[PDB]
Order: structure tokens, then C-alpha cells, then sequence
């Protein structure tokens, strides 16, 4: 029972999406969203990363979706179909990552949420 915590929403109907892509322009958070075709990939190795992170970044909304229901949201991106970590930073589009490299997602909510980037600089 997890009745939607305060950690990687999972949006399954666009309604709940915004609920989060909403709390981030006016929040003044970064938002962060994972995509995802229908078997999204691990779902369990990283399960325990995402969620975990979403409320370790307080500086952003974080929220998973699903590109087979709702796509619409997806298409607007241009995902294609996969776990796409596709960020919105401002209410637009910063970047997209992947919900499956435990290397490259808390290396860009870093770079959006950390305001610093804890990897590299030039």
C-alpha cells in the first residue's frame, strides 16, 4: 500500500502526469519523467533507485508514465517507446536519460535538479 507516496509517481492516465509536470513550473522543481513502452526492461533492479531518488531530490517532481495509454504525452516529447527519463525543466524539455542505467539518471537530476552536476564540467 502505497496509495502514491512522495517518491517516482507512476501516472497512468495523463490526469495524474500533469499532477506532477504542473508541480514543477510553479514548485520551482525540475521534473522528471519515465517513460515506458509496456515491459520497461529491469522494473526491479533499479525499482528500488527511482522511487528511492524521487524523494531523495527534493528539487524535483519526478513521475513515471506509460507510453501505451496516455502516449499523447510521450508523442509531444518524441520518446518513441521506452523508459525515458524524459526531464521538463522550466515547463518544457531539458533532456532525456532512460530508466534503466544506474549511471546516467542520478547523473541528471544532478545536472537539473543538482543544480551542479556531480559529474564533469568541461
Amino acid at each position: 500500500m502505497a496509495a502514491e507516496e512522495g517518491v517516482v509517481i507512476a501516472c497512468h492516465n495523463k490526469d495524474e502526469f500533469d499532477a506532477q509536470m504542473t508541480k514543477a513550473k510553479e514548485a520551482g522543481k525540475v521534473v522528471i519523467i519515465d517513460f515506458t513502452a509496456s515491459w520497461c526492461g529491469p522494473c526491479r533492479f533499479i525499482a528500488p533507485v527511482f522511487a528511492e531518488y524521487a524523494k531523495k531530490f527534493p528539487g524535483a517532481v519526478f513521475l513515471k508514465v506509460d507510453v501505451d495509454e496516455l502516449k499523447e504525452v510521450a508523442e509531444k516529447y518524441n520518446v518513441e517507446a521506452m523508459p525515458t527519463f524524459l526531464f521538463i525543466k522550466d515547463g518544457a524539455e531539458a533532456d532525456k536519460v532512460v530508466g534503466a542505467r544506474k549511471d546516467d539518471l542520478q547523473n541528471t537530476i544532478v545536472k537539473h535538479v543538482g543544480a551542479t552536476a556531480a559529474s564533469a564540467s568541461a
